[PDB]
């Protein structure tokens, strides 16, 4: 197995006001995007450091009946709300992984769209604060730094191309952003359970199958185990883990409004028998965003393809992916 080309773009230009400095990021976000499609942004002002640790305390100190409460409907037929936000169960001997799933902070029983009872948004389930003190706010806050970043590389996105810098993130806002944060919990186990184990058609053993993300772009946080790999036209390569940067890459609404020039890159999520803790944020417009088609590669521009609205391309994709790849 070979080795994907992964650049390291220092992206801390993207939320200054040195024009051409941004250019020179989005040319390296271009170039990432038309070959392997995933570059890892550095320089991006968040303080990773203690991501790990608070993940890793959650998912071991939450217990059987705090799971059961924060459940979504998967697990707990109770919570027919609970789609999207909540607590991902393990199945012992049969599913390694655990995760917590929340959305928008903004989404409360006052908000509009939860008064509309809009399909995709749901009010967030926290665990009890003395419990996990400090994990709500820790958690919250960490949604609205993820977010900047996913602004400012929104900008990047823009200018590389060629419209203006606010093209994307006009539709990316505080008030409406479908995007998600997914605490994900990879165990350690010995016995690894063999039904947690999917083999792949080239023999590669795997945690998650091959999947285009459901997103504009994808904001990956994960700890220094080398895990995902990508394909190519030669096959799957290795993604190189990197601890102190974030992992991006286009979802299929990306590749879908550019006329594929900014492909949704195919990849998944090798089987390694490790302790590890995995943070996507997926950069999710709001629901009634519509972003019109265009193809950088044609001199007018021009689109045949149909504008998507953002709220059923997520109903559309969330289904599906779970229907393909398993529920998580
Ligand atoms: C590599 C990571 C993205 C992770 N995989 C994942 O997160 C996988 C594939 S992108 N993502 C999903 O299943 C979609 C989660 C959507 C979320 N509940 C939401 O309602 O918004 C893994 O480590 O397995
Ligand atoms: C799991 C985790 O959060 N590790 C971080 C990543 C980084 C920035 C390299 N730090 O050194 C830690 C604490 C190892
Ligand atoms: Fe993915």
């Amino acid at each position: 197995v070979s080795k994907a080309n992964v650049p390291k773009i220092d992206v801390s230009p993207l939320f200054g006001d040195d024009q051409a400095a941004k250019m020179r990021v989005a040319q390296q976000i271009d170039a990432a995007s038309r070959d392997t499609g995933f570059f890892y942004a550095v320089n991006h002002g968040i303080n990773v450091q203690r991501l790990c640790q608070k993940t890793k305390e959650f998912h071991m100190s939450i217990t059987p009946e705090e799971k059961w409460d924060l459940a979504i409907r998967a697990y707990n037929k109770e919570h027919q709300d609970q789609v999207r936000a909540g607590y991902y169960l393990s199945i012992p001997g049969k599913k390694a992984v655990e995760s917590f799933c929340y959305l928008n902070p903004n989404f409360t029983p006052d908000h509009p769209r939860i008064q509309a009872k809009t399909p995709t948004h749901e009010v967030n389930v926290w665990p009890d604060e003395t419990k996990h003190p400090g994990f709500q706010d820790f958690a919250e806050q960490y949604y609205w730094d993820v977010f900047g970043l996913s602004s400012a590389l929104l900008k990047g996105y823009a200018l590389a191309l060629g419209k203006e810098e606010n093209f994307f993130a006009r539709h990316f806002k505080p008030d409406d952003t479908l995007a998600s944060v997914v605490l994900i919990r990879y165990p350690y186990l010995d016995p690894y359970p063999e039904a947690a184990i999917k083999t792949a058609a080239d023999g590669t053993k795997l945690s998650f199958e091959w999947h285009e993300d459901v997103s504009l772009i994808t904001v990956l946080y994960q700890s220094n185990v080398q895990n995902l790999q990508v394909e190519t036209a030669a096959g799957y390569q290795d993604i190189e883990a990197d601890d102190t940067g974030y992992l991006i890459n286009c979802g299929s609404y990306m590749a879908h409004l550019t006329n594929n020039y900014y492909k949704a890159p195919i990849h998944r999520v090798k089987w390694v028998n490790a302790e590890r803790q995995s943070l996507p944020f997926f950069v999710n417009l709001g629901y009634d965003s519509v972003i019109d088609p265009f193809d950088p590669r044609e001199p007018n521009g021009k689109s045949d393809r149909e504008p998507l609205s953002y709220g059923d391309y997520l109903q559309n994709g969330l289904v599906s992916l779970i229907n393909k790849n398993g529920q998580t």
